[PDB]
């Protein structure tokens, strides 16, 4: 399918380090390319005959097609004996969670560059009409030149597999209902889910946690689908500016008819203000370290 992909076991390539961590699914892996020395990461997905290739194909068609500088770059797959490496960079200092769960909570300069170029990250994707779906503390990467990369788009294939599956046995839609033809043709969301997710995400960078963390997630789920629903807010006013206030105000508008695009976000006082630049996630990565 793809005719990009190596035909190769990837050791011909690289030595294998140490495990790195899980994704939505796979395992990625440390390595080194044995001719340059660059460090890669490896995402090692098992594929036996009656394992999903749709999924993985999905995943690899948007890693070769989404090229952004706060996206992580993909630099190809290998396909031997039953076993799919996708590989990506080799982001040093692991996802935000890793950081905050040494670091503490960031400060708002620090999650004010963070929305910024992760909104960056989201605009180029929604203008390649792809979603995320996935926006979290885990899937935002921090490398050792301070850039912010979204990683792991493996909830996005799975959706993205799923719907085109779905609408093989759609059927015809001359009889449907308006809200019925917008669960058929879009899931009955839009891109606009990821600018929620990012507005939780900066309660996360703030608090070390999403709202209600603590709650059964059956009940979270209840809670959201139900009317008068109230949006969450930061739990301490005075340790935030009004700018980060109206910032997560807006981005978890509960109507996705009134929710702002990320360009329109990208304007927003909080991700346009001064003294936004790498230094602040250099001092982040100084924490860490120390
Ligand atoms: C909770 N944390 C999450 C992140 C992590 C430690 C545990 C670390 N992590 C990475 N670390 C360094 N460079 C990387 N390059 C890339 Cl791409 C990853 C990466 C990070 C997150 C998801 C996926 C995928 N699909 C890949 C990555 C692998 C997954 O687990």
């Amino acid at each position: 399918v793809d005719p990009d992909i190596f035909n190769r076991d990837p050791r011909d390539h690289y030595d294998l380090l140490q495990r790195l961590g899980g994704g939505t699914y796979g395992e990625v892996f440390k390595a080194r390319d044995k001719v340059s020395g660059d460090l890669v990461a490896l995402k090692m997905v098992k594929m036996e005959p009656d394992d999903d290739v749709s999924t993985l194909q999905k995943e690899i068609l948007i890693l070769k097609t989404c090229r952004h500088a706060n996206i992580v770059a993909y630099h190809g797959s290998y396909l031997w004996l039953q076993k799919l490496w996708i590989c990506m960079e080799f982001c040093g200092a692991g996802s935000l969670q890793d950081i905050y769960q040494v670091t503490g909570s960031l400060s708002e300069l620090q999650i004010s560059y963070v929305c910024r170029e992760v909104l960056q990250g989201l605009a180029y994707l929604h203008s390649q009409k792809k979603i995320h779906r996935d926006i979290k503390g885990a899937n935002i990467l921090i490398n050792d030149a301070g850039e912010v990369r979204l990683a792991d788009f493996g909830i996005s294939a799975q959706i993205g597999a799923e719907l085109a599956r779905r609408l093989e046995f759609i059927g015809t839609p001359y009889w449907m209902a308006p809200e019925v033809a917008a669960v058929a043709l879009k899931g009955g969301y839009n891109e606009l889910c990821d600018i929620w997710s990012l507005g939780i995400t900066a309660i996360e960078l703030a608090e070390l946690q999403p709202p209600l963390f603590d709650v059964h997630p059956l009940r979270v789920l209840f809670l959201m689908t139900k009317s008068g629903y109230q949006p969450p807010r930061l739990k301490e006013k005075g340790k935030w500016s009004a700018a980060f206030h109206n910032f997560i105000k807006v981005t978890l508008t509960k109507s996705p008819k009134k929710r702002p695009s990320a360009t329109k976000m990208l304007s927003h006082q909080l991700v346009s203000q001064p003294g936004l630049n790498r230094g602040l996630i250099l001092d982040l990565l100084d924490k860490l370290k120390n």
